[PDB]
């Protein structure tokens, strides 16, 4: 029993963790295979972060302006490509801890673990999720550019997110493995709106089914809804529409537990209107929705 | 900037899991050098449980009855003995994988990584805090016994517990890697109170001043308070008293911000009178007491 904000096991993530220089600037690489991935950014001066002009700038670059390290070792740059907002720097060396990997581009409302990084060298693991408008709550700082988000499946790690940039309000943007930027942004330092943000319903339903398992119950009710009535009072909360697909994926928990999914949005329904009166649920005062309903049944079945 | 429930890198202690099985009971052991470290509790039966004598049940045993199996190769038991609550399983081979490392015994109040796993295969990585009663508040499912709590300090891990139980309330107890239980717990399937928990007070504060570093400033107020003052609030709202010990431990913070710890002491007593009103702090609508004056600094630094 008991249920934690989880991330994946770093490992297999922190034997692809290499630092990229180039000029005065640097951030963290993904060495997979003989390539290096890192943000286009890495080229840029502050001067030219205002408005870059990537393919101008990455021309002034040749194979041995990159310098990439492995740890204590250099790694040899052998070709350099730029790829919507990603550099791949190919080496002339495979990375011998190279794990099982996919480049996979996650929907808003999946969530992933991110490996903090600066200079190469790991600092940190935390869970997150893509926010509906693509942004992530994420704890970076300077020299963050780079570290990764992923998730794992037995031995199988799929690469969904490369860091790149905070903006203005304090929550981070970035790209898919092949440099294309969840949501509106741009790599260049100018306004940009992420625009609003919901709370992601199928999440909160499924930590609402973790904390029955777990045995916070009080705010069972004994009250049902329906999907039209649920997404009424979602929409005034600022909560995603529930759609069939979504009660579909709670299936499992719904069996698990035994409460019907319209039963459990009914109890959603009264968290919402009347809040929690100052009790909590899995430790928490507020609705959660960085679970996914598959995190929820991998923690609650320990799967490895 | 933002502000995570960050898990140290697990890679490192990964590559020390081990799966250990004793008759029909598998658990998780810790490969260091030539010896397997795991929760004496692998020799007894479900019968055992409600009252073991261990010196009795061990003696029963043998080393090849010690099954020990990292990732596909089985490793040869050579000696098994047993310190306080852990078996020490001396096998022919020194994991190659052993990482500089040291045992330390954690104070109440300080908090460590946890990799969950199970069948010696690592499942998921979380923060926690040796809670002040002595008990961990984890996610462990059966199976996970001989999961380890550690910190990292650069190339150094110190390994601060083992997972032995999980107690009828359904928080965790567990030992040091000598074997010595946290707490007053004892590896029986009997009745064993936890007694009193208390909020870490000196965590609560640290946490206040990575809400300012962060932008939330909403709590700061225009008051001010004294040690004994703020110590009659803590006892009301069962908060640990803050000692001298603790506002020095928040120095760097109440320096980083040029928030003196008197005063944020002062905000804390008005959210503990008041409550939050229905706002939040770095994403929490409760006092988080999770995070060490070390760890704020740690996270707002980025160290590797
Ligand atoms: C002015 O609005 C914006 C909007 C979006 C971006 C913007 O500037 C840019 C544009 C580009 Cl191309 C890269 C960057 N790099 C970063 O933001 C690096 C970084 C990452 N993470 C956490 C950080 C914390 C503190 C300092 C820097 C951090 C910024 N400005
Ligand atoms: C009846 O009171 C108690 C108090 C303390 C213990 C107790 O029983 C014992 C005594 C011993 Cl020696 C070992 C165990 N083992 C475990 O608890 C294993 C385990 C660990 N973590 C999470 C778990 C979730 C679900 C099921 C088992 C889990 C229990 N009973």
């Amino acid at each position: 029993s008991g249920f934690r904000k989880m991330a994946f096991p770093s490992g297999k993530v922190e034997g692809c963790m290499v630092q990229v220089t180039c000029g005065t600037t640097t951030l963290n690489g993904l060495w997979l295979d003989d390539v290096v991935y890192c943000p286009r950014h890495v080229i840029c001066t502050s001067e030219d972060m205002l408005n870059p002009n990537y393919e101008d700038l990455l021309i002034r670059k040749s194979n041995h302006n990159f310098l990439v390290q492995a740890g204590n070792v250099q790694l040899r740059v052998i070709g350099h490509s730029m790829q919507n907002c990603v550099l791949k720097l190919k080496v002339d060396t495979a990375n011998p801890k190279t794990p099982k990997y996919k480049f996979v581009r996650i929907q808003p409302g999946q969530t992933f673990s991110v490996l903090a990084c600066y200079n190469g060298s790991p600092s940190g693991v935390y869970q997150c999720a893509m926010r509906p408008n693509f942004t992530i709550k994420g704890s970076f700082l300077n020299g963050s550019c780079g570290s990764v988000g992923f998730n794992i499946d037995y031995d199988c790690v799929s690469f969904c997110y490369m860091h790149h940039m905070e903006l203005p309000t304090g929550v981070h943007a970035g790209t898919d493995l092949e440099g294309n930027f969840y949501g509106p942004f741009v790599d260049r330092q100018t306004a940009q709106a992420a625009g609003t943000d919901t709370t992601i319903t199928v999440n909160v339903l499924a930590w609402l089914y973790a904390a029955v398992i777990n045995g916070d119950r009080w705010f069972l009710n004994r009250f049902t809804t329906t999907l039209n009535d649920f997404n009424l009072v979602a929409m005034k909360y600022n909560y995603e529409p529930l759609t069939q697909d979504h009660v579909d994926i709670l299936g499992p928990l719904s069996a698990q537990t035994g409460i019907a999914v319209l039963d459990m949005c009914a109890s959603l329904k009264e968290l919402l209107q009347n809040g929690m009166n100052g009790r909590t649920i899995l430790g928490s005062a507020l609705l959660e929705d960085e679970f996914t309903p598959f995190d929820v049944v991998r923690q609650c079945s320990g799967v490895t």
